[PDB]
């Protein structure tokens, strides 16, 4: 197939996909956009949203359903569907708490920001970060099934991005911490990784 | 296995398991908390929310999550995984949706105000699209067939539909989605015995 990713020149929600790709092994158009060019592009995404796969010409959106499609090709998904199950619920818990983060990154009233931040920092990560942990921990040093899944790599690189902002906010969480090395040093992650633009 | 859903007593997002456990035709408590309850009932549960479903004593929550689950378990999902693709996608989208919807449910003045960005531009934004997808695809959300996307889809329009009611009326293909689905045997029977 052909695929032709949109999305902005950062990690972000993009990067779940990139590195799906690349743990794939297929070629991809990795298209990326610029802050300036974003209200002439968000016209031409089908909800004025990227990420945008397209897929042999076909555009499809959503960063969690495209992750899970190619987890899916890649063999990272589950052997039926209790296991499907164990991944999903994961990244869908993982995706509320992300919510979080994004509320933060769009206030615009500098205090509250702070505000947001704190409760954030002293609060909401403590809450996920200890229950994810505990979880890797008991599934076997993964997020679901006691293997490899796209969870992991969805997790895991948007985790990465978080570390741009709050650089030691996983170092506490040894397991966390542990899937993190795990993930990154897969070979084709670990490429893309090494070769991917560096902003 | 035994099914044990725990929700709040109304629809909200235990509506669409509480449907796709009806649709499977599998004996399920539908253990409806009252408010008063929940300061109670949260910390028992896994992430400090509901919906939960417990599957042979094992909590697992997330709404998406445990209505794909069950859509595969009822022969309701993609036949491949471009299919499946094609169901996922328009649900999480329909989630961001919701999310826009979710902040309202969350001062009565200031709540009057993000109703009417709610019904003036989120809902036109996102409805024109999914109306114009179920038109050219076969009158279903995804693949032109029915899946767990419509269920989880519909159910929660219809709990919206209870607020607004008016707000899918426009919309003449979702309200045909919305008719399909709720007349499905197993649908309609747990319509009929549901809480009023
Ligand atoms: N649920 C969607 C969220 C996509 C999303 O939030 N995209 C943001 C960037 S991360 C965006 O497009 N912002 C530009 C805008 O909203 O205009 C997904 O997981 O792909
Ligand atoms: N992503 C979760 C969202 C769950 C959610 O938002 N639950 C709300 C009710 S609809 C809740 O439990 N509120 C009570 C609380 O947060 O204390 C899912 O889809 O199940």
């Amino acid at each position: 197939p052909t695929y032709k990713l949109t999305y902005f020149n950062f990690a972000g929600l993009g990067e779940p996909i990139r590195w799906m790709l690349s743990y794939l092994d297929v070629p991809f158009e990795d298209n990326r956009i610029e802050r300036e060019q974003w209200p002439t592009i968000k016209s031409t995404t089908p909800y004025g949203q990227v990420p945008v796969l397209e897929v042999d010409g076909k555009q499809v959106c959503q960063s969690t359903a495209i992750a899970r499609y190619l987890g899916k090709k890649a063999g990272l998904a589950g052997s039926n569907e209790w296991e499907d199950l164990m991944i999903d619920t994961m990244i869908d818990t993982f995706n509320d708490f992300r919510s979080s983060i994004s509320k933060w990154f769009r206030e615009s009233d500098e205090a509250t920001k702070k505000k947001l931040e704190e409760t954030l920092l002293n609060e909401t990560v403590p809450f996920y970060f200890n229950k994810f942990n505990d979880h890797i921990k008991n599934n076997g040093g993964y997020l679901a099934n006691g293997k490899l899944s796209w969870g992991d790599i969805y997790f895991i690189s948007i985790l990465e991005f978080m570390t741009t902002i709050w650089s030691d906010i996983i170092d506490k969480y040894e397991h966390i911490k542990a899937l993190n090395d795990k993930v990154v040093n897969l070979p084709k992650i670990k490429a893309w990784i090494e070769k991917r633009p560096v902003p």
